[PDB]
């Protein structure tokens, strides 16, 4: 069976309880994770140890808190007490876990399932070929020896409009924001980097990225996490918002692909 779970955010106990509920069995089953494996919850260290141990039985995409963790590790960004990352950063296997983390994809595609996964979704300004090229470009910088330079360059809210003519720092920053921070779009598909509210509470003319017809979403199902205030609700057919805010006292959600059956684990917070 194929299981898809939203943002774990260090909620190790809930993750294991949910996987036990569905009898997740490596070798028989595959797990997809929407990223943001770490921060806020208490068990980022155990989460990374477990997910890394799953090997080919897990298909992960990186989220914005995963990238921030890598930025802290690399000395680029300051550790925020509320993220609760110190046990992981101080762990003796921190290097092994974080060097594995930075080699993971931004984008997962399964053609037989016609299924796409990224942390925040697929901007309607991208077709599938472009999304693939952009993921490959940022994965290449993240997996390279020079990744701290990229991580430093990633921060920024501009440019917020895609063009194949984008070059250099602006190009990387857009790609990063689109894959890992996107929620709302302007009518022309340009990213808004400020509103984190639910679609009903957002100011006009902002609409959810998935409310704008895009070429990927017209052909593929898209699973994503990230947007907790969406509460997994309000999406079109073929769009699966899996982040139901476990670290926030919400729930951890697991979707079984074959029958589209949902399983839920209540937060322990
Ligand atoms: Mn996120
Ligand atoms: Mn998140």
């Amino acid at each position: 069976a194929t299981y898809l779970i939203g943002d774990v955010h260090g909620c190790y106990d809930e993750l294991i309880a949910l996987l036990h509920k569905v009898e997740f069995t490596p070798g028989k089953d595959t797990l997809w994770l929407t990223g943001d494996l770490v921060a806020r919850g208490p068990g980022s260290l155990d989460v990374l140890r477990y997910v890394k141990s799953l090997g080919d039985s897990v298909r992960l995409v990186l989220g914005n808190h995963d990238l921030h963790l890598l930025a802290v590790f690399a000395g680029i960004s300051r550790n925020k007490p509320k993220d609760r990352l110190t046990p992981l950063l101080e762990a003796p296997d921190a290097d092994e876990l974080l060097n594995w983390l930075r080699r993971q994809p931004l984008l997962q595609i399964d053609e037989e399932k016609k299924l796409v996964m990224a942390h925040a979704g697929i901007t309607p300004q991208w077709d599938l070929q472009t999304a693939k090229e952009c993921a490959r470009d940022v994965e290449a910088v993240l997996s390279s020896d020079s990744y701290p330079f990229f991580l430093d360059a990633m921060y920024g809210d501009m440019p917020n409009n895609w063009s194949p003519e984008l070059r250099g720092l602006g190009r990387l920053r857009f790609i990063t924001n689109a894959f890992t921070r996107m929620r709302f779009c302007f009518p022309n598909g340009q990213l808004d980097m400020y509103s984190k509210e639910s679609p009903e509470e957002a100011p006009a003319p902002l609409k959810p990225w998935f409310a704008i017809p895009g070429p990927v979403a017209e052909e593929y199902s898209i699973a994503f996490g990230h947007w907790a205030s969406l509460e997994g609700k309000g999406t079109p057919e073929g769009i699966y918002a899996l982040d139901t805010g476990c670290c926030w006292g919400g729930t951890l959600t697991c979707l079984r692909w074959e029958d589209k059956q949902y399983f839920v684990q209540p937060s322990n917070r």
